[PDB]
Parts: C-alpha cells; structure tokens; sequence
C-alpha cells in the first residue's frame, strides 16, 4: 500500500520526479540519478549486479521527455530516445528522504550495537551448532556485531576448530603470524625462578594499517588458577571518557600515534604504521581502537609540547578501563572459543596466582570485517 | 660528530632534557617520554622491540633526578630510584625537530612519488632477476611505491608466476577471488554476432572497506589487435583538478558512495562498503582513490540536493581522465608482468579492433601495501 504508486510526474524542468504513494508520501528522483541506473539490459547486468553504461555516456544535465505509470512501475522516455523502466519497491528502497536513507543503510551494515560495562551477560551458543545450522551461525554473527563478543562452547581439545569457523564465515585473515598461531604455556608448581605479570587491555596487531577485524581464541587445553580473562567495550569507554575528559578524547582521537613490530614467522617482517588510538568517523563517531602499548614504537612523531599532555590523556584512559564499572572478567573453560571484535574490544589478562601450576595450549585466528559482513547478509537471507 | 654529545642538561623542573651536539644543534627531550622508552632490560624488551613497561606505572609527571653523560651515552636516575642509559645516534634519530620527524619518517614509509602523465616512460625489469637479487628487488619495489607501476619481462607461459613474485614479497592477498584469478578469452577470427566495448578508467574492488593495495598481472598469451591498456595516474590527476576545478574536487572527495559486489567464486558473498572516490588523509593530501564504475551501487545516501552536483562533478574527474596528457597507453605482451598501485593509478582498456582474433589467457593476483612495505623495508637494509 506504501510500495504503490498513486502518482508519478516529472515536474518542472524535467530534470526531477515525484511520486506520491496511497499512503500519501512524496518522493524525489533526480532524473540523471535514474538514467544512470536504468535496469535496461544495455545499461546493466542483473547477474553480475554491475552498471555496464558509462559515465562518458551520461549527460549530467539530462531531463525526462516523458513517463506513464501505473501501480507498480515507472516507464520513461528521454530525449535520446532511450527507454526505460523502474519498478515501485525498486524506487521506493532508494527514496531519497532521510528516513528511507537511514532505513536502508540499517538493513546493509547492522549499525545497531549494544553497549556494556561490568554488567554484560556473555552470549553463548554451540561450537557444533554454529557450524550445522544456519539459524545458530546467524545468531553468532549477528550477535558479534551488536555486542562483540560471542562465546562458542563445546569444541574439540585438538587443533583446527578455528579452521572450521574459517569455512563458516569464508577464510581467515592471512598475517605474518600465519593462517592460524598456538600459544603454549607450561610452568611448574613451587618454582620460584619465575615470575607471572598481569596482561594491560590492548586490542591485537595495531602495527598493521588495517588490523585484523575479529578474533578468535580456542582453548584446547588450560589448569590455570587466576588467570581470568578481562574485556572492555572500547566504544562504551570512548562515550565515557570525552563525557568525563573532552580534552583526553580530543588529543587521542586527533594524535597520532606509530607502532611497530618486526621479527619472523610466516616469513621476516618489519611492520610500521600510524594511527590514532581512537579513530572516528567523519561524523566523530567512534569507529575502531587501535592500542596495544608493547607495540607502540619509541618513536613518536609530533613537537615536543604535545608529547606530555599526550601521555596524560592516554593514562587517563587506561584509568577508565580499569576502573570495575569498565571490566568485565570471566575464564576461559577447555572446548570454548572466543570470537570478538578487535576494533571495538580490548582485551587482557589478570595475574596467575602465586607459584600455582600453570599450563595452557590455545589455537587463534583473526578474520576480516567484510568477509564475517558478507557471511551476515547471506546468513540472514537464508534465514529469513 | 652529530651523533656526539658535547653538553646534556635536565632544565630547570627536570620535566626536559636539553642536548647540545659538537655539531652545534640542540635537541630537546620531554622526561615522560624518556621515562617511557627506558632501554632497560626491566622496561624494555629488545630481543622482540616490544615495550614491557605498563601505563600504569608511569609517571606523566615524572623529571629527571640527575643526569651525566659522555659523547656517546646519558645516563638518568628517577625518583623511584630507576636507572637509564640512552645511546646518542639513537636520541639523535628521535630528535623532536620539526627536520628530525620528517627525516625519520621518511625513512619508515618512503614517501616519495613522481606524478606522471602520457609522458611517462614504463619503468622494466627482468622477471628472473627480481627473484633471485634482492637489488632488482628493491628497485622493483621502490619504484613501484614510488612511481605507481612497474613492468616485469621474461615470466614463463604457464601459471603460478604471480604466485613466485607473491612468495618473493611475502604472500599473496586473499580474496573472494582466491589467491589468483585467471581470464581466457578466445573469439573466434571473424565473428559478426559479437562486440567489444572499451573499459573506462577504475581501480579495482572498491566493494572491500580495505582495497587490494598492490595488483599484479601475468600476461601468459596473448593474440589480440587493438584493445591497448591505459593506465593513468591518479595523484596527478586529482591535483590537476583541484587546480581546474575545487569545487568538483570537493565534493568528490567529501561524498560518500555505495560500492557493492555479490557473486559466488573462492564462496559466495555479498561485499557492500561506502567510499569518497578521492580519499584523503587527515591533512588534505590525496592517500588513496577509489572507483569502479561497475560496482559502484544503485543506492546512493546522499541528500537530493547533492546528486546532480556530484553527478555533475564525477563527469569532470572522468573527463581530465580520459585527456591526452593524463593517460600513458602501453600494450603488454607475452611472459610479462605488470604490478601496480590500485590506491592510486586506475587501469582501463582500449577497444578491441572490430571483428578481429581475440585471444587472451592472463593471471591476476593481489598484495597489500602493508606487506609489500614490510618487503620494502627489509629490502633497503640489505642493500644500501
Ligand atoms: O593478548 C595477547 N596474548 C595473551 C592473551 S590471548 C588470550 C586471550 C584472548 C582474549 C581475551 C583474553 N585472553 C596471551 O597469550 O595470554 C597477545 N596479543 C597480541 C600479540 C601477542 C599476544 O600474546
Ligand atoms: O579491469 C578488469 N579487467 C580487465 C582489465 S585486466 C587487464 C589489465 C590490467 C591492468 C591494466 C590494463 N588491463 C580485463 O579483464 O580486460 C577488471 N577489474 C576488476 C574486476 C573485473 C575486471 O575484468
Ligand atoms: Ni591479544
Ligand atoms: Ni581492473
Ligand atoms: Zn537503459
Ligand atoms: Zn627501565
């Protein structure tokens, strides 16, 4: 009733239309909007989803000759005798208002999100299921972009489950560290030659310029005592900490801060990069995080005046995520696999306690934003 | 003799340390940052060139206690009673100077470009070279970063080249294309019922958030009249119109439009991303371009006002384009490869002769910037 066309005109000039539905609302077409994308075969390929007109052949100053309508389709004329036709819902979906534009914009990128502090409730579901069921893999996905973090339980004690939630979503993001990377730890009980420290909240790999968009940590063997895995939402912390220190937010979202990293292991390497450790949109919405203070080079590119108030507002910010209203803790239970965002959580770790055995083997993986973002759309088609 | 301290003062409120150099020059330090990269074994790890040292324990407050030094090394005590040595070729490279900065950082991401245009003279090497000697390898590589292109010869007629040059960079960048594609053509000599239009000027997948940075293409066979490549320099080009048209320039580099992409190949997928065709940094220089007229989506999220003009404006950033002093046309033959910038030269084709053989076999494949960079760097100490 809404995606039916009750009047369609070109107006005055010729060079926009209107259309006005049976639920008395007013569209606006601009005219070389519509010649650019004319469903005609000779203009576009349904298949491939691609424009085959080119620009060259586009007069930016283009009017419709003519048009005549009825309920669900737009036929119209121009002057270099081309032909065209627009289907109602087509037109209806790219409205130009605010509204439709938003609306549609919701429905391509999944830009709603739940923010969290200590109160979180951590999302779990089964590492079988996800890979059997459609249903679950949408769960897992979508709920890992609204709240970022999902707990996967019930994987084998072997490697290669991360592997098989690389399939799932499309492949793993290939870095120096390899496909996949283990990491082991082994220390005996009673040994005083050793000493354990705490894991400062970082988000991985900031010496690349785009860093690795998800993260996947299994768990295949661990007997730890205290060493409880913590976690904060870096965007929920950002809306705080300008709210509390506008002037810590302002030089972190506009300094720019070098990381580094070089060694050898998928091959030798020498990584450097420049960001800021809290990088906005251009509408000053938070976008990503980027910190990860081992890496962060020793050399810092900006005039001497800067540097102290800048390491101010950086401590400032550590503050805030430790502060318990910001962390949320939890542990890791042999089977599970962690999958979290790396541009919106920081995570770390507490300190194992005393000189109590500890022994742990974990296989992780990152995957890239677009290919889990990918994997969504077509999940959520299937499922609805 | 720069590299050599003849005076080291902490200034009055130790909060800085002033240095004075044989050579005349005076740097300057700020405490906190000192404090901060403290070459330390407790502090620092140099085995990994990882900082150990939390946030939470520095100070942002902190001065120097006391200080001596000699011409090669200072020597700084803390408050806290902590201990430090510095290397003076190592302060004098982090030097806060306006010159210091630029110099280093010029070091770290080889800046340097030559814009071109028709007049351009196509930068070749040897394929066989570039594997083995690691000069021909900085000389591809620099000058690829440096000029936007490069042109390798004497590459095998079978597949899996693309392949030896990613394993000789570091690895191949996967996509919803698998790690290489391949094109086959084969129209028959004289064929009537079948046409073959021009491509216009583009850079590749702009659907991904994260373009491929580098591209490279295998010309295994190829039999074809006419259809010459053209590629243009992008950088170039976006200057020359912000020169002849700031308004155009303005806008297309502060809209934002749709690119879109889905299709089955590595697996199916439905990329959807949002880019401003001339992408800049944070301080108005052009970084990177993004357009592909193909894939650019038939949603557009702009205000109605905003289309025409930017309609308007993409028909005069083509046009400069397609001018004669912007493009160099160059046809690729047989056991070559050409590896380019996709951040910022835009590739096309010319028409292929009417009704003329077309027979054509090549392989394509994908690098990221970071990882070529990487390359770059460890290719530079080895050979300088
Ligand atoms: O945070 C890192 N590793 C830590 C944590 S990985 C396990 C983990 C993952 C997510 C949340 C809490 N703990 C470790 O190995 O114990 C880490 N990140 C980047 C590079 C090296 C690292 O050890
Ligand atoms: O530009 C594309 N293909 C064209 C050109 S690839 C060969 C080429 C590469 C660089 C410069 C000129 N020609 C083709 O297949 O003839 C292309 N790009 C992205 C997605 C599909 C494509 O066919
Ligand atoms: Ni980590
Ligand atoms: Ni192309
Ligand atoms: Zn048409
Ligand atoms: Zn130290």
């Amino acid at each position: 009733m809404a995606c039916t066309i009750q009047k369609a005109e070109a107006l005055d000039g010729a060079h926009l239309m209107q259309i006005l539905w049976y639920d008395e609302e007013e569209s606006l077409y601009p005219a070389v909007w519509l010649r650019d994308n004319c469903p005609c075969s000779d203009c576009y390929l349904d298949s491939a989803k691609a424009r085959k007109l080119l620009v060259e052949a586009l007069d930016v100053n283009i009017g419709i000759k003519g048009l005549i309508f009825d309920r669900k389709k737009v036929y119209i004329t121009w002057p270099d005798e081309h032909y065209s036709e627009f289907q109602a819902d087509w037109l209806k979906k790219r409205c130009f208002s605010k509204q439709a534009r938003a609306k549609l914009q919701r429905e391509l990128f999944f830009p709603e999100c739940q923010y969290w502090g200590s109160e979180l409730q951590l999302p779990t579901l089964d590492f079988e299921d996800v890979l059997r069921y459609d249903e679950h893999a949408y769960k897992w996905l979508s709920t890992l972009k609204k709240v970022g973090i999902v707990r996967l339980t019930g994987a084998s004690d072997k490697p290669g489950e991360v592997s098989k939630l690389g399939k799932r979503m499309g492949f793993l993001y290939l870095t120096f560290y390899g496909h996949t990377w283990q990491v082991q730890d082994k220390i005996d009980a009673n040994n005083v030659a050793y000493t354990t420290g705490k894991l400062s909240f970082h988000t991985d790999y900031p010496a690349l310029h785009h860093p690795p968009g998800v993260q996947l940590l299994h768990c295949i063997k661990q007997t730890v005592t205290g060493g409880d895995s913590e976690i904060v939402d870096g965007f929920n912390v950002c809306q705080k900490l300008k709210k509390n220190n506008p002037q810590a937010f302002q030089i972190l979202s506009s300094t720019f801060v070098d990381f580094t990293d070089i060694g050898v292991d998928y091959c030798d390497f020498s990584v450097q990069s420049k960001h800021k450790i809290i990088e906005l949109d251009d509408k000053g919405q938070v976008v990503r995080i980027n910190f990860n203070n081992a890496t962060r080079d020793t050399i810092f590119d900006v005039p001497v005046e800067r540097v102290q108030p800048f390491y101010a507002a950086l401590k400032e910010f550590v503050d805030l995520m430790n502060s318990k209203e910001s962390k949320f803790t939890f542990k890791m239970n042999p089977g599970d696999v962690i999958t979290f965002d790396n541009w919106r959580l920081l995570h770390g770790r507490r300190s194992y306690e005393a000189g109590t055995e500890i022994s742990r083997h974990l296989e992780g993986a990152y995957a890239d934003w677009d290919v889990v973002m990918s994997r969504l759309r077509i999940l959520r088609q299937r499922v609805e």
